[PDB]
C-alpha cells in the first residue's frame, strides 16, 4: 500500500437527519505532476454535481462543501477534472433517527431462572442501537444487562434475586447520534414472581360419594416465600368449554381440595394454575391436565313400561308382551346390569324375574295382575316401575280428551286435557300410515302430570302418522282416543282424475275420487277445478274438499270442453290429468 493523492475528512461521518456537513479535500505533489490546484477538482456525485459557485476553496488547497439538510437511506459524496479536462480523489460514506427514551419496561422473575426484563424499542431509528438494563439496591449496586442483537429488546440480569429489598431498573438506550436513558422504575421482586405451576396431580373420588371427585397436588417450590391463590378449571372429558372455580373459594397456599357437585358417574378431566396471593404479579401456566370417573350411584327413576296383549293363545293362558326402554347412561348412573319384573295376582302368590333383555314375554291368565319392573347395577336397586294387566273384561272408561297433535318447529307435539280427576302416567304410542307399509308403531311413556309432549322417533314428512293416545289409571289402561298429523307437509304429488257424469244441452255435472293417502303427502284442504274450451278462455271454482261431484252450470249447447282439477294441502295443490268432454245439441 502507498497513498491516495488526496482526503476529505473523514473516511466515515454520520447523518444527524437534519443538519449540515462541513467537508473539506490532493497532497502537495500529486497535484504538481497533474498540474492544477485547489480548483481543478470537482464535488461531483453520479448524478449531476456540486455546482461550480458551491464549493469554497479554503486555501490555495481545498474545497469546502457544506450542505442543505438531509434526505435519504445511505449517502456517499465524492471529492473526485485535469485542467485540460479529465480526478477520483476520495469521496466519503455519510450516514442516515437518533436515541429514544425507551417505552413500557416491565421485569418478571420468573421461579427458576434470573430476574427478567423486557421494554420497546419505538420507532425504526435506523442507526444500530444499543439497550442497556440498569440497577442498583442504593445498598449496592448492580452489573449491566446488554441486551443480545439476536433479541434486542429482552434481556436477563445475573444476579440471583432477593424478595424484600426495593430494587431499581430502567433502559438506557444508545446509537451513534447522542445516548439517553428511560424512565426509572422501583420494585421488590418478589411481586413480579411467575411461579412454576403446580403439578404431579390426582384425582380421586373412592371416598365413594358421587356427587365428588377431589384433587390434590404439589405446590410450587415458590411455595415458601409467596401465599399462593389459584383457579382450578375442570370441565368433562369431552367439552371444548372449561368451567372454573370461584377464586375466593381458591384463596391461600394448599395442597388438596374437593370439588364437588358433579354428575354421577362420569369422567372429569380437570387442571389448575396458581399464583401468588393477591393477584400482584404474572399466573403461571396450567399444570397437565387430569382425569377421573366419578361413584356410580343407584339408577334414579324408573325404567319405562307397558305390556302389549296378542289375541290369546291356548284359550285360557293368555300371553302377554311385557317391554319396557332404556335408561339414559344417565338416569343410569353407570352400566345397566340388569332388568328385573315381579309379577303379583289374585289375593296371594307371585313370581319374579330378572330378564336381561327387555321383553319379558310371559304367560297368564284371566284374573286381574300387577307387575313391577326395576332396574340394578353395581350399587343398586332402581325404583319401582308399575303396571295393572287386568282381570277380561275392564272396559275403556275415562279416555284422554281434548286432544290436539301438531308440529313447529320441526318437531311433532301432542297436547290435550288433564282428564278428569288424576291418571297416574300417559303412554301415548303412534305409526304411519300408507297403504304398503302395515302398522308399526312407536310408544313412549310420560309422566302422570303432563299434558304437553313432543313425541321422539325419527319421523317423517309427506308422511301421515296416527297418534293414539292411552291414559293409565288405577287399576289399568282407559279406553284411548287418536288423532292424524303429518309433521311437515308437501303439496300432494299426483292429482285426482276427473270424470263427467250426464251432461246438459249446457251445464254438466263432474266426477272424481281421493288423492289416496300415499299419495297426497298431506291434508288435503281443496279442489279448484278449472275449465276451458277450444277458443279457451277458462276459468274455475275451488271446493270444500268433502265434496266428491260437482255440476258446471251454465255451459253452451254443443261445446268443447276440456279440463283438469288441482287438489291442495295446506302446503299448496298439484293438479290432475285434464280431461276432456262436450255438451250435446
Ligand atoms: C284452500 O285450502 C288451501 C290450503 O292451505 C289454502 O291455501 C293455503 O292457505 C294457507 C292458510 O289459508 C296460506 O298459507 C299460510 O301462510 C301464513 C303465513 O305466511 C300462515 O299464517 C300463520 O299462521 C296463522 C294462520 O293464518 C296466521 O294467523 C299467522 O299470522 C301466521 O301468518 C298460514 O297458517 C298458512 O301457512 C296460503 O293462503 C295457502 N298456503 C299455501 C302453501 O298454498 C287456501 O287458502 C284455501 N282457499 C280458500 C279460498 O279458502
Ligand atoms: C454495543 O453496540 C455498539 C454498536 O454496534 C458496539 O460498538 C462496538 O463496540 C464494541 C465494544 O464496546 C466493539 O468490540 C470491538 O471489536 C473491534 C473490532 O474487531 C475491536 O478491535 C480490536 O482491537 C482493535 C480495535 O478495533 C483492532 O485493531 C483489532 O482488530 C481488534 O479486533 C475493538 O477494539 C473492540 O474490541 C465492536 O467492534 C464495536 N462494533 C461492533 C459491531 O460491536 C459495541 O459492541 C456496544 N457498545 C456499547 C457501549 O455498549
Ligand atoms: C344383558 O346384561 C348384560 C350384563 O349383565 C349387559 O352387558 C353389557 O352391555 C355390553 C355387553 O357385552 C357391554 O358394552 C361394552 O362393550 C364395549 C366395547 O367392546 C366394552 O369396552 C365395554 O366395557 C362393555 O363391554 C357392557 O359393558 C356389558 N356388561 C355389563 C355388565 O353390562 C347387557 O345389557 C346384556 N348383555 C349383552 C351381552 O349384551
Ligand atoms: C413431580 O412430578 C414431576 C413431573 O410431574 C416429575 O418429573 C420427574 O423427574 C423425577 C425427578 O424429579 C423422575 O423421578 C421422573 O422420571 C420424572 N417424571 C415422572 C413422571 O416420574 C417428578 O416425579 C416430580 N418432581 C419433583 C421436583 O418433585
Ligand atoms: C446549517 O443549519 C443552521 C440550520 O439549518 C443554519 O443557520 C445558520 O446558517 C448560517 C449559514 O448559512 C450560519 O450563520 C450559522 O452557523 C447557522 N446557525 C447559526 C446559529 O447562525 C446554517 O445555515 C447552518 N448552521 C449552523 C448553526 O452553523
Ligand atoms: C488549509 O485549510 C484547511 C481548512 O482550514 C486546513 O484544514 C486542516 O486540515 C489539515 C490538513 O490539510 C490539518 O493539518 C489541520 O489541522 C487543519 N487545520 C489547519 C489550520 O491546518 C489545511 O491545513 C489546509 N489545506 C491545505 C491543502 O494546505
Ligand atoms: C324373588 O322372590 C323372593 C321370594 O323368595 C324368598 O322370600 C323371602 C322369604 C326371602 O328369603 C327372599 O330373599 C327369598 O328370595 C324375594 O324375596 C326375592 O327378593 C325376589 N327377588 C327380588 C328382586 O325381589
Amino acid at each position: 500500500l502507498l497513498d491516495p493523492c488526496g482526503y476529505i475528512s473523514p473516511e466515515s461521518p454520520v447523518v444527524q437527519l437534519h443538519s449540515n456537513f462541513t467537508a473539506v479535500c490532493l497532497k502537495e505533489k500529486c497535484m504538481d505532476y497533474f498540474h492544477v490546484n485547489a480548483n481543478y477538482i470537482v464535488w461531483k456525485t453520479n448524478h449531476f454535481t456540486i455546482p461550480k459557485e458551491q464549493y469554497t476553496i479554503i486555501n490555495r488547497t481545498a474545497s469546502s462543501v457544506t450542505f442543505t439538510d438531509i434526505a435519504s437511506l445511505n449517502i456517499q459524496l465524492t471529492c473526485n477534472l485535469t485542467f485540460g479536462q479529465l480526478q477520483n480523489v476520495y469521496g466519503i460514506t455519510i450516514i442516515s433517527l437518533p436515541p429514544e427514551k425507551p417505552k413500557n419496561l416491565s421485569c418478571i422473575v420468573n421461579e427458576g431462572k434470573k430476574m427478567r426484563c423486557e421494554w420497546d424499542g419505538g420507532r425504526e431509528t435506523h442507526l444500530e442501537t444499543n439497550f442497556t438494563l440498569k440497577s442498583e439496591w442504593a445498598t449496592h449496586k448492580f452489573a449491566d444487562c446488554k441486551a443480545k442483537r439476536d433479541t434486542p429488546t429482552s434481556c436477563t440480569v445475573d444476579y440471583s434475586t432477593v424478595y424484600f429489598v426495593n430494587i431499581e431498573v430502567w433502559v438506557e438506550a444508545e446509537n451513534a447520534l447522542g445516548k439517553v436513558t428511560s424512565d426509572h422504575i422501583n420494585f421488590d421482586p418478589v411481586y413480579k414472581v411467575k411461579p412454576n405451576p403446580p403439578h404431579n396431580l390426582s384425582v380421586i373420588n373412592s371416598e365413594e360419594l358421587s356427587s365428588i371427585l377431589k384433587l390434590t397436588w404439589t405446590n410450587p417450590s415458590i411455595k415458601s416465600v409467596i401465599i399462593l391463590k389459584y383457579n382450578i378449571q375442570y370441565r368433562t372429558k369431552d367439552a371444548s368449554t372449561w368451567s372454573q372455580i370461584p377464586p375466593e373459594d381458591t384463596a391461600s397456599t394448599r395442597s388438596s381440595f374437593t370439588v364437588q357437585d358433579l354428575k354421577p358417574f362420569t369422567e372429569y378431566v380437570f387442571r389448575i394454575r396458581c399464583m401468588k396471593e393477591d393477584g400482584k404479579g404474572y399466573w403461571s401456566d396450567w399444570s397437565e391436565e387430569a382425569s377421573g370417573i366419578t361413584y356410580e350411584d343407584r339408577p334414579s327413576k324408573a325404567p319405562s313400561f307397558w305390556y302389549k296383549i296378542d289375541p290369546s293363545h291356548t284359550q285360557g293362558y293368555r300371553t302377554v308382551q311385557l317391554v319396557w326402554k332404556t335408561l339414559p347412561p344417565f338416569e343410569a348412573n353407570g352400566k345397566i346390569l340388569d332388568y328385573e319384573v315381579t309379577l303379583t295376582r289374585w289375593k296371594s302368590h307371585l313370581q319374579n324375574y330378572t330378564v336381561n333383555a327387555t321383553k319379558l314375554t310371559v304367560n297368564l291368565t284371566n284374573d286381574r295382575y300387577l307387575a313391577t319392573l326395576t332396574v340394578r347395577n353395581l350399587v343398586g336397586k332402581s325404583d319401582a316401575a308399575v303396571l295393572t294387566i287386568p282381570a277380561c273384561d275392564f272396559q275403556a272408561t275415562h279416555p284422554v280428551m281434548d286432544l290436539k297433535a301438531f308440529p313447529k318447529d320441526n318437531m311433532l307435539w301432542v297436547e290435550w286435557t288433564t282428564p278428569r280427576e288424576s291418571v297416574k302416567k300417559y303412554i301415548l304410542e303412534w305409526c304411519v300410515l300408507s297403504d304398503k307399509a302395515p302398522c308399526i308403531t312407536d310408544w313412549q311413556q310420560e309422566d302422570g302430570t303432563v299434558h304437553r309432549t313432543y313425541l321422539r322417533g325419527n319421523l317423517a314428512e309427506s308422511k301421515c302418522y296416527l297418534i293414539t293416545v292411552t291414559p293409565v289409571y288405577a287399576d289399568g289402561p282407559g279406553s284411548p282416543e287418536s288423532i292424524k298429523a303429518y309433521l311437515k307437509q308437501a303439496p300432494p304429488s299426483k292429482g285426482p282424475t276427473v270424470r263427467t257424469k250426464k251432461v246438459g244441452k249446457n251445464e254438466a255435472v263432474l266426477e272424481w275420487d281421493q288423492l289416496p293417502v300415499d299419495v297426497q303427502n298431506g291434508f288435503i284442504r281443496n279442489y279448484t277445478i278449472f275449465y276451458r274450451t277450444i277458443i279457451g278462455n277458462e276459468t274455475a271454482v275451488n271446493v270444500d274438499s268433502s265434496h266428491t261431484e260437482y255440476t258446471l252450470s251454465s255451459l253452451t249447447s254443443d261445446t268443447l270442453y276440456m279440463v283438469r282439477m288441482a287438489a291442495y294441502t295446506d302446503e299448496g295443490g298439484k293438479d290432475g290429468p285434464e280431461f276432456t268432454f262436450t255438451t250435446p245439441k
